[PDB]
């Protein structure tokens, strides 16, 4: 019971925290293999060794990476669980390292304008991965700034935006990242820049937008997107939102700078608007969030058993908005068309397979958002030659000068080439002996001196056998005295003579045939008599004969192995 | 030309940032030594294998360490300098490492009480060595907990305390830790606990202090200080600071929970006291500010040169608030009171040095607040006779009869043995002659037969030496006629003689003083004279006596390497 690796827990990409919570990684892996599976590690497209006392060890099939380092280990993984049968890839998982550095500590430069002006702060935060929740700080680090709705802070790019600069607005700011999410809360704030407010300009201003959002927003299915928009007006502008040609959900407030789709659906592709507006003017933004998915399994391939030399197709389908590109593997290694085999993207078709063939394969579908891997195993299935149903048949009884006819039917995937060998000697196409195509052996004209064994030898790519037979020439049951027709009257009496010779060792049965039904010479009320049988000589003697007792009369001499028979014809008339 | 070890840049501690600017530490250590100095390190208490390929650099002497890491180089580091003279140990510097991990992602659990009383929830921040800065939050992280007198966060312990639990106090509460030091702006919180209320206790409860400063608190001069008191009591307690007999300042408010000493003074050392009160109690806690110092040195060990076999008092003191212990160390080792050198404490006694004691001696006094080396080198000194710098008297005058001290001195590092031979003789304590203790030579009624060479012979462990000196007594100058008193009137003369005699070699000069005044026979106006010098005697004329040319004469008949005196008294009356 044999089989191919069969992945039971695959890997998954991680994001290791900087703080040092553990210094060690364990990205997963585990296969079914009847012969147990050896696991192979690969980062970036390359082996890595494994051995004891390396940094990157194993632990059974999971590889555990000690001390991670994010400049090190921080990439794609790729397991390859190999066994006799074949090899078979798991999927990418990505080590991923999070973190938050802290903010630059050059001066940041003072920022100024009119009071009642809108005006901008940056943040320029530090590299950071797992993602950040900008805020920002008035003064001191304790003390916030008022959120309300003349402020607002961009969470993508980080900046403050003020639409009416207040009289209160004149102070020192600073801004703060805080990489909570799933797990870590480690936040850093920045160097505080100042804010300085000239004279007061109460001229009412048009509203002008400043914090934009993209003109092209990709979002995968299932995720979650969100829009930014915000204005500067004198009076604050209201902010509204809308969907080119949608009716939008009512459940959504729209009122707010931000727009938020959580588990954004197909349907919510397509152009949105932003408008500020204000007792003075209008404007306007648009752009489009066009909604992509990562590739998903539709048809794969399965665990198939075939004979040699067999057409088999094979189909896996994927779907995917950047449509998926398909590809095949044999082994863990790029499937091209070879001789055998024909690949075109999502087919592949073995014509008239091999012995070679067999193994693991996998199809792989792949598209800017990802990849997805579906394995399988092909069994070609081979058979030596086998005798163990239709055998040679130990003992063949012959007959002096008689044919026979010894049959050899192997059972062998491949067809089986068959030879004869009588003794240590081979047999071929003579006058008297034939080697048929069937594999049939024919003799001919039989003596004595060709008793003995006889043995097929069958044989094919994958084995051999041979099976005997005794062959035994004995003395043909003969007829020496046939008997002729004869011509006789109603009511007269007739014996039909058949003189036979048998080899001594059997025994001898007499039988008298009239037109192919059994003369039964112990019937109630009969008119027939079976003469005085002796092993060489039997007479059948008609008494009273009649016209229904005429017609082709046969005389059959058996032995439990051999017989002779002729034949006379009967005819009564008066 | 050759020196001890002596340490002219020596080890600092260091704090390094986390997320530094390099990844390596340069701990500095160098010694001026004329055959160069050899740096060996000790880090914990262990000697340190360096190398080039290996992270433990070395760069003249200085200690540089590659990717610093918390978990291998934290810890105290120390140099050692040695060469042919001596070893010398240099300062313990600390590699210290800031940091602040995040709070145990377990979630904490929840804490009870009844509405109206005082709680305490914990805080159990993370590992962390810098100080940190505890805050607390309200439900959601944004949100901060009111500071307003019925909360107060201890920054020590960083635990809540509510003094009255209120009905709006029902809610979940997070501690927040903010890493401030040098470079950091690292905060980090907790997962959030939960306050449960019970039912409400209108009772007014007596204040009862949960948040105390300890009894004793050690500080030293010109660091900072800070005293935490907080209670419950139903009604807000109102705190006060006091000293329980000081006039304290009056910047410090003392109103608060927290009392601050910035630059804590001697002055500020003794028992304070804080005083919770309300409508239905109080309640007070004590304790003692004691402020302490490091060891300063006052006197210390210096390089010194002595004679094999000396005597040797060395000596170092100490101040500081906890007297310093003193000990000491040869070659960096521990110097007990060995047979040879007593110890105790702070004075170091060797007593008959040897070859053997030279070399590289420290004190090292140490209190509970640090520790302080002092080197320096000892030369044990050998050396055979020389008499280079202090020779032999190469010409001796004496008088017949008279007694001749010849000392001799050479200069050799022990003692030497001295000997004294005329021409080829030795000389020993004969009634005449004798070879002193001290070394000098004392010959007794000395003889013109005497006249001759004299030499002194040295010896010691080293070497010998000899110096010879010329012994020329060839008579002695002798008064034959001494001046007797006199008794004269004022306008009187008076005639002093003096009749000496003298070697015909050398002429003879005569003098008369008076009362320790030259008597000046050539004075403008005077009144003496000096009668005619003839080789042998010498006469005083007085003339015109008066009451201030009376007291006691003197003739004084020298040659200029011998000498005679005679004294008389002349009373003059009126
Ligand atoms: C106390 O009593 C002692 C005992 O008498 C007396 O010491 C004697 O000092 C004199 C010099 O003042 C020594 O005379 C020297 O003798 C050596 C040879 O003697 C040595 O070798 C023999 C074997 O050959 C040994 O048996 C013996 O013990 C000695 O070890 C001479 O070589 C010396 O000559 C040098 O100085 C001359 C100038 O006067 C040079 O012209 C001459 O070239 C020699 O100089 C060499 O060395 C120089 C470097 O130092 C180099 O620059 C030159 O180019 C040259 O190569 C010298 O005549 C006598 O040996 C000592 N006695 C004993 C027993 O050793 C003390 O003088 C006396 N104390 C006082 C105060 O006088
Ligand atoms: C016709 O078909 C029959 C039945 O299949 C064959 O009989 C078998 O033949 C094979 C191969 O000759 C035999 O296997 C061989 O056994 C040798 C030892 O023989 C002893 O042990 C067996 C039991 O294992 C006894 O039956 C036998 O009487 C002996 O006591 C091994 O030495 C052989 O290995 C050697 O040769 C092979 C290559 O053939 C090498 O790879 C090896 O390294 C080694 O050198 C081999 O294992 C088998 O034993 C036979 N049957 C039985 C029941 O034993 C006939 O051979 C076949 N005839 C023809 C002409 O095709
Ligand atoms: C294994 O494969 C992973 C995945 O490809 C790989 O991680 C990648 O490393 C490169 C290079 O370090 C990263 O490229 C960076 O891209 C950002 C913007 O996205 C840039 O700001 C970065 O700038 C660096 O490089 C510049 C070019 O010289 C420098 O001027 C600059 O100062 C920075 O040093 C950099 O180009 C890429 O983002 C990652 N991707 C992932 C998914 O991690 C990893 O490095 C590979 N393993 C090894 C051992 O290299
Ligand atoms: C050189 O010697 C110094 C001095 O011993 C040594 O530093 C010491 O390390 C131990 C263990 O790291 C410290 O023991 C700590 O005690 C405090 C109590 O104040 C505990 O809170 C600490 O708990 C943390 O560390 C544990 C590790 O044992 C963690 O399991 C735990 O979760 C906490 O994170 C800890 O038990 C000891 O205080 C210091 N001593 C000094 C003076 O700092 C240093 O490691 C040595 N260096 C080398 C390279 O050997
Ligand atoms: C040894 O002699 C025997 C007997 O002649 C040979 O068997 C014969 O082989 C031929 C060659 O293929 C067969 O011809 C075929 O006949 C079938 C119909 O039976 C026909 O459909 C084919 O197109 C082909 O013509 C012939 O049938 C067969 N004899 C019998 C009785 O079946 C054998 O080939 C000889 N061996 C060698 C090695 O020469
Ligand atoms: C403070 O912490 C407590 C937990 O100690 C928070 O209570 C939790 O509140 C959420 C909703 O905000 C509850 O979720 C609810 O779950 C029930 C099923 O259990 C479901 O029917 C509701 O639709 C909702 O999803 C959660 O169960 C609850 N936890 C417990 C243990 O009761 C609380 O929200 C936090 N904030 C406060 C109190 O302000
Ligand atoms: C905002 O930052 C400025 C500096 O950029 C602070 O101005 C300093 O104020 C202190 C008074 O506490 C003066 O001693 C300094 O000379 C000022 N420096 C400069 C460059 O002007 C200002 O105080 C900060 N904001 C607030 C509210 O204090
Ligand atoms: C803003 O400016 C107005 C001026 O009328 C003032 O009343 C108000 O207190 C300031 N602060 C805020 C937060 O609006
Ligand atoms: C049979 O074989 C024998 C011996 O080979 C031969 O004498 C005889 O003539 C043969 N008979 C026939 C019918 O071929
Ligand atoms: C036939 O047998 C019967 C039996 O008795 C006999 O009567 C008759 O004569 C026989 N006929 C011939 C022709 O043998
Ligand atoms: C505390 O409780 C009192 C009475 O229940 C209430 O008046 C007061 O506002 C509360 N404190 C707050 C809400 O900060
Ligand atoms: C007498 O001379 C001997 C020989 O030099 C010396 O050892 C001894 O100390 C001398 N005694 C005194 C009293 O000087
Ligand atoms: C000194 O020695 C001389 C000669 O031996 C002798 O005549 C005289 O008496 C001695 N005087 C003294 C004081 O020793």
């Amino acid at each position: 019971a044999t089989f191919g690796p069969v992945f039971e827990e695959q890997p998954v990409g991680l994001l290791f925290p900087e703080e040092s919570a553990e210094d060690q990684v364990t990205l997963a892996c585990r296969a079914r293999a009847s012969p147990p599976a050896t696991y192979r590690w690969k980062m970036n497209g390359t082996e890595m060794n494994l051995e004891p006392g390396s940094r990157h060890q194993l632990m059974g099939g999971n590889l555990v990476i000690m001390s991670p380092t994010k400049a090190q280990d921080a990439g794609v993984y790729q397991c390859l669980a190999s066994n006799p049968v074949g090899t078979v890839v798991s999927k990418e998982a990505v080590l991923r390292f999070g973190f938050l550095q802290e903010f630059s500590k050059e001066e940041r430069d003072p920022v100024k304008t009119h009071e009642g002006w809108g005006v901008m702060l940056p943040c320029n935060p530090p590299a950071h991965y797992p993602g950040l929740s900008y805020r920002w700080l008035l003064n001191e680090f304790p003390n916030f700034i008022p959120t309300d709705g003349r402020h607002f802070v961009s969470q993508t790019t980080g900046n403050l935006y003020i639409a009416r600069t207040n009289a209160s607005d004149l102070g020192n700011y600073s801004c703060l990242a805080t990489s909570h999410l799933d797990f870590s809360t480690k936040s850093v704030f920045s160097k505080f820049a100042q804010l300085n407010l000239a004279a007061e300009d109460p001229r009412l201003f048009a509203p002008s937008i400043k914090a934009r959002f993209p003109p092209e927003t990709y979002a995968l299915v299932g995720q979650q997107v969100t829009l930014e928009c915000f204005a500067f007006g004198n009076p604050v502008p209201r902010i509204k939102w809308r969907k080119v040609d949608g009716s939008l959900s009512p459940q959504w407030g729209t009122a707010e700078p931000t727009l938020q789709i959580p588990s954004v659906s197909f349907e919510d592709e397509g152009t949105y608007e932003c408008e500020a507006e204000n007792s003075k003017g209008r404007d306007t933004v648009q752009g489009r969030i066009i909604v992509q998915a990562q590739p998903e399994w539709l048809k794969v391939i399965s665990d198939t058993e075939a004979d040699i030399g067999s057409n088999l197709r094979w189909g896996c389908a994927a779907a995917g908005k950047p449509r998926p590109m398909v590809r095949w593997l044999r082994n863990g290694e790029p499937l091209a068309s070879q001789n055998r085999v024909e690949v075109l993207a999502g087919d592949l078709r073995f014509s008239k397979l091999n012995l070679e063939d067999s193994g693991m394969y996998q199809c792989v579908a792949e598209n800017k958002h990802g990849t997805i891997y579906a394995s399988a195993e092909l069994a070609v299935q081979a058979l030596a030659p086998d005798f163990r149903q239709n055998p040679v048949r130990r003992l063949i009884p012959a007959a002096r000068g008689g044919e026979i006819s010894i049959p050899c039917q192997p059972r062998a995937a491949p067809k089986a080439t068959i030879l004869w060998s009588k003794g240590t000697e081979i047999l071929g196409n003579s006058t008297r002996v034939t080697v048929t195509l069937d594999g049939t052996l024919i003799i001919r004209n039989i003596s004595r001196s060709d008793e003995g064994k006889y043995t097929c030898f069958a044989e094919n790519f994958m084995g051999k056998a041979n099976s005997t037979g005794i062959l035994s020439v004995r003395d043909a049951t003969k007829i020496t005295l046939a008997p002729s027709s004869a011509d006789i009257n109603v009511g007269d009496n007739l014996t039909l003579q058949c003189h036979a010779s048998h080899d001594p060792t059997m025994d001898l049965t007499f039988t008298w045939t009239l037109d192919d039904f059994p003369v039964d010479f112990d019937k109630p009320g009969g008119h027939y008599r079976r003469a005085s049988v002796k092993e060489t000589i039997g007479d059948l003697t008609i008494l009273n004969a009649q016209l229904r007792h005429g017609g082709t009369y046969t005389c059959m001499a058996q032995t439990v192995v051999d017989g002779a028979s002729k034949e006379a014809t009967v005819l009564v008339r008066g």
